[PDB]
């Protein structure tokens, strides 16, 4: 039973504003294109392993189902942009599914492991840092024991964390710059 | 993933054979004519507190998925018959359900509430027979002690018992005559 007073009327307008200006108006507007046809449920390779139906994210976002933004299925989308290709109503489903991922992110439905990621290219510059046996590894082959890479950039480094800070991404993550974990 | 192998493409006629003669072709054959509305789901009172969705049985039936025999669902349906008046394609649907549930019965999934009740007319002709007390009531109020039934007339009692054995209902309920009582 799903009754008006569940629903919210502005969710597919709140997905749009949150793709403006990026990716865009037109991109994310393209939801509201679509015709529930199935292209992209039956395109869908994690789909044919999961309770996962692309085309029912499309579906409760158009009709104001908010727990989408809860649901873990949205998280199942590998992004394989085979649906964004297939899909005959020009619908930017890839696209529109990583904004929906932006608004969950904003309610506070992010995975650690994820957050570890972003954590790592806030502190270190990258998503996968150089360790021991990088420095062993890289000299054993015949190229500079450190890349040339913002992780051993210092003023690379700041200037990120001077655009994270203005950006609020430490904030969306959670992080405590002093104690230099999350929250 | 339901793939080709899974489905049983004789599902639909399967079920119509078992409708007929009783309720009969016509009727049964009528869930060929289901455009999938789902008219009869919004009209089902037992799909406002469940997850049974009218509408998917007869799907499972045109697609041939046959686990909707093995399905509580469709026990879930009383039979008021809301869907069969509203539907606007002539589908009996409340009669395609039943003959539906012939067939699960056939598979050996029915309940052993519904076996005894079953076994109870095989035994004393009736669903709810008389006990001590009914006897005592009976009296009591201005009646007579038995009623001119089935349960105290031996003749119409047999009479059940030569249907039933030709029917094969026995068979079907898993009844044995001799301990006069259930199989599994
Ligand atoms: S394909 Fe484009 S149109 Fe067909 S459903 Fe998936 S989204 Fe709506
Ligand atoms: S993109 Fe996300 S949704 Fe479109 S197909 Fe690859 S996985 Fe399924
Ligand atoms: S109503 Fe008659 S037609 Fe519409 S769904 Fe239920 S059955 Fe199929
Ligand atoms: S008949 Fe069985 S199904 Fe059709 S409505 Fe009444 S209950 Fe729901």
């Amino acid at each position: 039973m799903i009754y008006s007073s569940d629903l919210n009327k502005n969710l597919a307008s709140q997905i749009i504003e949150a793709g403006t200006p990026i990716p865009g108006d037109d991109v994310v507007s393209s939801l509201k294109a679509c015709y529930q046809c199935g292209t992209c449920t039956g395109s869908c390779p994690s789909g044919r392993r999961t309770s996962y139906r692309t085309r029912k994210v499309i579906r409760k976002a158009l009709l104001g189902m908010d727990d989408v933004l809860d649901s873990d299925d949205i998280w199942k989308c590998t992004t394989c942009y085979t649906c964004y290709e297939r899909c005959p109503r020009d619908v930017k489903v890839t696209e529109i599914i990583k904004t929906i991922r932006n608004l969950a992110a904003q309610k506070g439905n992010m995975a650690k492991a994820h957050k570890m990621t972003a954590m790592y290219v806030l502190k270190y510059g990258h998503a996968v840092p150089a360790n021991k046996n990088t420095a062993e590894l890289r000299k054993s082959i015949g190229l500079s024991e450190k890349a040339p890479i913002a992780q051993f950039s210092e003023k690379d480094l700041n200037e990120m964390n001077t655009l994270i800070k203005e950006l609020g991404f430490d904030e969306l993550i959670g992080f405590d710059w002093e104690k230099g974990a999350l929250k």
